């Protein structure tokens, strides 16, 4: 139980019901980097929806019942065995508490049961980080799985914006999103229009050169990995399953020949989506498994694992390197075509 809660100091700056957000902290004195993690768990978007949400996930609306302590796992690991990438640096998990995808940017008031501060809650750990040794560091990475990694596609520059407007220019802001890159396809029996309400209803920003494309009405398009990636300064690295269980769910996929066309289909299109992404890693799985899993070291695509490929794309941001690639999206066409995918 080895990062601590620090409950932000600013308490205006909250999560859903009005409680302060936070974020745990490892320092690892000596190292310039900073991991910063920002946990998923789907959203909510209305006022009967996040009502239920509140009975029965309230931790992720809520810092009330929030541990003192939490243990990094996988990449926010600091035994090397388990985090072979990261395992020396300074180690920041923030809760998702927001219910918004990161997005929001309205406080709890006459008019709003809800507070929805997701965007907020990103600067204010930064800036107080700064105070923490942050000012210091050489790379920080912006991490997340689920609604956490939309959460870096909405914010990473946003991070990279404001360290450089309170005079930081010389940390590296990067991105790591893990399983939030989705499509907005076809179902295959029968989501943008509860991520259009979400936005309403949180006030929800998305980074300003995708929504100067898409323009006014049009920013739910800016959740879209495929749409908002290319819009974004800072190194990103995309983590994707290329049959993720969310995806399928919200596709209502749960076999005939109309499916398998179905699931062939998707894979074939989440790869194309892939093809101008020059640091990815898509491994023909289905499942829901994340990058903060013990065992996130054992998949490996084209005999190459993902710490590796995080390590080889550190070194590519120092011309492809002989033996350490980046690129790594699997070519086959069917869950488990690759050996090493999660049991
Ligand atoms: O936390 C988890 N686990 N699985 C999922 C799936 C979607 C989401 S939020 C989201 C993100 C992007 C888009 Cl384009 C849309 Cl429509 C919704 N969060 N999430």
């Amino acid at each position: 139980e080895d990062l601590r809660l620090h409950l932000l100091l600013n308490t205006s700056v909250t999560c859903n019901d009005g409680s302060p957000a936070g974020y745990y902290l490892k320092e690892s004195r000596g190292s310039r980097r900073w991991l910063l993690f920002l946990e998923g768990g789907w959203y909510c978007f209305n006022r009967e929806n996040c009502d239920s949400r509140y009975d029965t996930m309230r931790r992720l609306m809520s810092s009330r019942d929030w541990p003192r302590t939490r243990t990094g796992t996988g990449i926010l690991s600091s035994q090397p065995e388990e985090n072979p990438y990261w395992w020396n640096a300074n180690m920041v998990f923030i809760p998702y508490c927001s219910s918004d995808v990161w997005s929001g940017a309205s406080s709890k008031s006459e008019k709003n049961e809800y507070a929805f501060m997701g965007a907020l809650i990103i600067q204010e750990v930064v800036r107080e980080l700064l105070g923490r040794g942050l000012s210091g560091a050489k790379v920080l990475l912006l991490a997340g799985s689920s609604a956490g990694g939309t959460g870096v596609l909405l914010n990473v520059d946003r991070v990279a914006e404001q360290l450089e407007k309170l005079g930081y220019p010389a940390i590296q802001v990067r991105g790591l999103a893990d399983s939030g890159w989705f499509l907005d396809n076809k179902q295959y029996r029968h989501p943008t229009e509860a991520i259009r309400r979400g936005i309403r209803y949180w006030n929800g920003v998305v980074p300003e050169r995708c929504r100067r494309q898409f323009q006014e009405g049009e920013e739910w398009n800016c959740f879209f990995g495929y749409k908002v990636y290319p819009t974004l300064r800072s190194p990103v690295f995309v983590v994707q399953w290329l049959f993720d269980e969310a995806q399928l769910t919200v596709d209502n996929v749960h076999v005939q020949e109309g499916l398998r066309l179905y699931i062939q289909n998707l894979g074939r299109e989440l790869r194309h989506t892939l093809k101008d992404v020059p640091a990815s890693f898509a491994p023909a799985c289905l499942s829901h498994e994340i990058i903060i899993r013990s065992h996130w070291t054992d998949v490996q695509v084209k005999g190459t694992s993902l710490p590796r490929a995080l390590h080889c794309w550190d070194r590519s941001l120092h011309t492809p390197l002989k033996g350490c690639p980046v690129h790594l999206v699997d070519s086959c066409p069917w869950p488990h075509c690759n050996p090493s995918c999660p049991t």
